[PDB]
């Protein structure tokens, strides 16, 4: 969604510490895989964008949801979220567990 | 811009540690209170979205840029960037200097 779309009620920013660019590419490919297609159809899901840090040491997911309740009761309650968490957090090359920060959009500066 | 617009070549995620929700509100209010009106017309600036962490301890900015070159040359190299930093650090309730992570969008999941 546009970053300041009013439908975006909740945002998760998840950071995965990796040992380098080869692992960053694998992590992204696995996360945006094809078998993660079910996420697209979860009620309340708006977007998940994976980024590689410029220094090769981290992959960051910025994800937009309609609400915290949608994220917790529709994605979190689904058995596939536990499956995906296991898979991503056990890929070889990870230097620690993913760290998530949950947050609400409160203001935005955009060009006119 | 849409999170997966291909024009987004460079992203900065800046985390401001704060002492609770009241400071969260005051910092977003400051950041969107006109101190950075000038940024809207900077070439290559796409957006700056400020969010309050749900735990009350940080304000996070997700900022989209057309390229790292536009960010460094049209933002970082402009003396007004430093004035903006100084304005945001002068607020009571900040608990440390802001932390930045620089990154490139590499994959996305959108709805359907
Ligand atoms: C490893 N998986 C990928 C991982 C793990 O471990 C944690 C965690 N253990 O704290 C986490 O919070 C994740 C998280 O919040 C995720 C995970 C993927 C994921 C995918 C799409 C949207 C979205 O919002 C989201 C997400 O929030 C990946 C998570």
């Amino acid at each position: 969604a546009e970053v300041n779309d009013p439908r975006v009620g909740f945002v998760a920013v998840v950071t995965f510490p990796v040992d380098g660019p080869a692992t960053q590419h694998k992590l992204v490919e696995l996360a945006t895989g094809g078998v993660q297609e079910w996420i697209r159809e979860v009620p309340g899901f708006l977007s998940a964008t994976y980024h590689a840090s410029t220094d090769g040491t981290a992959v960051v997911n910025y994800a937009q949801w309609e609400s915290e309740q949608a994220y917790r009761v529709n994605f979190g309650a689904d058995p596939r979220s536990a499956e995906l968490r296991e898979a991503l957090s056990s890929l070889p090359g990870l230097m620690g567990p993913p760290k998530a920060v949950f947050m609400t959009p409160r203001g935005a500066i955009l060009p006119s």
